[PDB]
């Protein structure tokens, strides 16, 4: 016996999944038996990484160069993906960026950068996929990758902020957006939810400032940064049919940071 | 391939696991392979029901009459469970009650009735198990059934409250308690999280004021109360080793009610 | 010119209004012109302190020994206050207690002690006043002293809990109870709101572990504990007719602690 | 006696201060004795309205045409205001817009519009003022008009969404942005807080179908929309020295809407 979730013959779209957390979602869903599309921006080795993933788990994988902030480019990639692997069963909007500068120095360009990917993009992908499912009367489940930063401001030092007000605020927008979409699409048997990670280990971490990184680790009850691997379980559940009564919600994987 | 969580050769305790949502948890974990200890208060058929579950899923089950509001009975019951089916791998503190009366009419007795089970009962159950795990240097995961009522006040009619202020406030207390316990037990490898259901269909529903029931359903995005089975997936994940970075959190299964 | 709130010829009840934050409230409403009924449990100088306030601010005051955890004593006291200083215009349900012990060591007796004052006591006080208002067909405003502890767990050291799980959970209950009461009494012109302080300097502060005190102030954006007087402006606003559209809310005065 | 807040000899800037809620703020702070700098986009009668306010309350006022989404113009306008009425004592970043359209039909243009004002516009204004205060070592208080929409999704009909996902999501961003800014400027003696109204009766709100507004009011505990004046008390408190321990917070004036 055992609790089993299977995505065999099912395709899940996953943005920014050629690396970082996206790659964790990539493998996880695949390992669960899913065909997977890795949307990326300019990763030189994205097509490779994808291929490697698909051959390791015995599933159908294909990468796609695509700036989620671009309406038409996203509306096509989605139409295409649905021809290479349709019909679509689930989506995981994870592509995200950030700017770190004192608030007084943030420029319009910075705002645009962050919000076009971290907020407009998420919206863009969801609408695209939703219209499709709506058009063909297909049900679906969407998982938006937010952050605990939707609730708190991160620290870079004791009582000292990690300056990225556009990032944190874009994540708040993100988590709220999930509710707005779930609200309109619920009647169409379409579910939308947010997964919000805490401090996670990624390649960039080993190259960040150590005084900072340590401090960030000093106030986590679990006493450590997460591994991207620790974010996928909640996603599978959210995508699975076990979650028919779950929509418009935000699910934190913060290691207890939000307790303090 | 697929996503699997197995509780084979593991024991899970479920309070109020003989009926309602608790039984759903019981059957769900029993189907995942765990042996189950069902704690109940006074249901005449609790023993029969529990025995059957064990026969249906081919697992070891046992029922224990144990008022969760009683310190010593709970301590003794946890010890007996550890002897009968130990070691205990997880706990679902699900037992809960309510009192529906206009706020002005609520008594101190009503307060104790609700809080002794919904808050102290949760604390007591969690503490007994945690103490055992601490003594035996064992890791564990605890899931507490709270409610979306921790965040909002329920309605019985348009703009009209379902009058049960001790219920909603006790659930808010419960969800906070989860954070408090999670903070102290984190270093001991013990995780504590809250699962908060929205409106769920149980045997009591069919006997409630239709008008109130219809009204409550008329404002849920998914347009219906949940079936108890819809709460189990999240519970299983929280109990599983995949949820290693999840503690002190509250996970809603409200069908979008919190959207509004 | 200026913004002025006058409570001349109005009476406010303050539970725990003889010392600590409660006394700050008493003094503030008195300075605003209100007559004040001070409820206390056993302080030997409660009468003297209350008399001094009246003389200092030229208002009528009276102290009432009244255990808020007891239904009938509260009912009788509210009736006497109405007879002595009626009509009652507002209430600050401020009396509260705590128990600091590791969670595993907390008892049912500790639970009763904290919850009978912090939750039942608040409910009971609110209920007695509201019943009088409803009977006499009078309008009113109630402010409950909760705590930022309703949202977070406090620290006694870096990544180390200030162990008082019944306190934090009781405050979460309190803040939710405010919503429940506000929901039922809204149509009768009775508003109920929670005021939630962060770390505050009181007489007990000067006698607490200095290491703990320093740690707690080290992670507050404003770099310091608040003075009791800094809690009064919000209370006066909530009690006034400027707050006609404010009910069911929780108003934090945390110095930015909740930002992190 | 009485509680009195005086802004005599102080200058407050109010964006969108020529009509709706912004005009209520303007009048409220003028009545408190503050000089007012009113920022507007293109209103044809803003000058007349602003002047009338000054003459009515015997304070100095001036209107400034200034698109808050424009970096340079805002910077220039702030410089001019400082020269004209400086030092600036407070800022109410109130300007805001919305787009009501089914989520599937929303465009990038719509995104840029809403977010340039509701988020960047707020950031831009706060930053222009903050930089000035820092350069001159001046303390100050900032209030940002967000919305309860930061937490929930509005309805247009029973279980039917008021489709404007970009609005609600931008407000969530806004309230988070307040925390972000408050975190960085706390050590500088600058406080930042969000004031989040429920349904308010302004000309703009009145533009949507009365059927929709009747539905909305039917589910507000206070059973009506607020008048803009009902938002002013909290703003005055936040801008005042009584709010010295209040920063990074969100203060709802929702009529109890968030109770449900
Ligand atoms: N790292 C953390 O501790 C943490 C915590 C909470 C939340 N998150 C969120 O989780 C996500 C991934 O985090 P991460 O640290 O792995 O990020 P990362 O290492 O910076 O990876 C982000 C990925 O997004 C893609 N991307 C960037 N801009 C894009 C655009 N315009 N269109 C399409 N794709 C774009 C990039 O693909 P290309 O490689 O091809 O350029 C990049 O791989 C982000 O949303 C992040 O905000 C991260
Ligand atoms: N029903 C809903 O729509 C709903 C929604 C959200 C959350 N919840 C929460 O989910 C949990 C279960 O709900 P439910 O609807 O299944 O409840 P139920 O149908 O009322 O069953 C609750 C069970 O708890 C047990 N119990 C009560 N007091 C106890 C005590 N002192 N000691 C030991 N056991 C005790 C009872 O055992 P006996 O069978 O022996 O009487 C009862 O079976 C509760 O915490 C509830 O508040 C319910
Ligand atoms: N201190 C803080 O940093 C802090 C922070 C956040 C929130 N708060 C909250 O603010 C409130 C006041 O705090 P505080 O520090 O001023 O408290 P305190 O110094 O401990 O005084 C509390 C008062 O409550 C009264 N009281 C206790 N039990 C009572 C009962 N059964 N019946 C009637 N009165 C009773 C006592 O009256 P007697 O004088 O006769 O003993 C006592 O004066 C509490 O709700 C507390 O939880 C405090
Ligand atoms: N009304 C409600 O029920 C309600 C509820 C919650 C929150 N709010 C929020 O409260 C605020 C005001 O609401 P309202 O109903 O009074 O709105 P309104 O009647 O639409 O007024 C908004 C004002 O903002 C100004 N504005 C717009 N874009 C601007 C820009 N780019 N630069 C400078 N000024 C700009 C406009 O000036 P011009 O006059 O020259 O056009 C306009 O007067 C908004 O932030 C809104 O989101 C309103
Ligand atoms: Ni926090
Ligand atoms: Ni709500």
């Amino acid at each position: 016996p055992g609790f089993t979730i299977s995505f065999v013959n099912k395709t899940i779209i996953v943005t920014g999944g050629n690396r970082g957390i996206g790659l964790a979602f990539t493998r996880a869903v695949a390992a669960a038996g899913a065909n997977v599309a890795v949307i990326y921006r300019s990763a030189a080795d994205a097509v490779e990484v994808t291929e490697k993933v698909g051959k390791e788990f015995g599933v159908k994988t294909k990468a796609y160069q695509c700036d989620v902030s671009n309406t038409d480019i996203v509306t096509k990639t989605i139409q295409q993906i649905d021809a290479d692997l349709g019909p679509i069963s689930g989506l995981i909007a994870n592509a995200g960026v950030s700017v770190v500068k004192p608030a007084t120095e943030l420029t319009h360009e910075d705002f645009a950068f962050v919000y076009d990917v971290n907020v407009f993009g998420v919206f863009n992908t969801c609408r695209a996929v939703a219209k499709l499912w709506l058009q063909k009367q297909q049900k679906g489940s969407i998982v938006v990758t937010s952050s605990m930063s939707s609730q708190i401001i991160n620290q870079s030092s004791l009582n000292g902020s990690l300056t990225q007000v556009f990032y944190n605020s874009s994540k708040a927008a993100c988590s709220n957006l999930v509710k707005g979409l779930a609200a309109e699409w619920a009647s169409a048997g379409i579910r939308v939810n947010a997964l919000s990670p805490g401090y996670v280990n990624t390649d960039q971490t080993a190259h960040m400032d150590k005084k900072i990184r340590d401090h960030q680790a000093s106030n986590i009850p679990l006493n450590r940064f997460a591994q991207p691997e620790e974010m996928t379980g909640q996603a599978i559940l959210l995508l699975s049919d076990h979650a028919t009564y779950m929509t418009g919600g935000e699910y934190f994987i913060d290691g207890g940071q939000l307790i303090w």
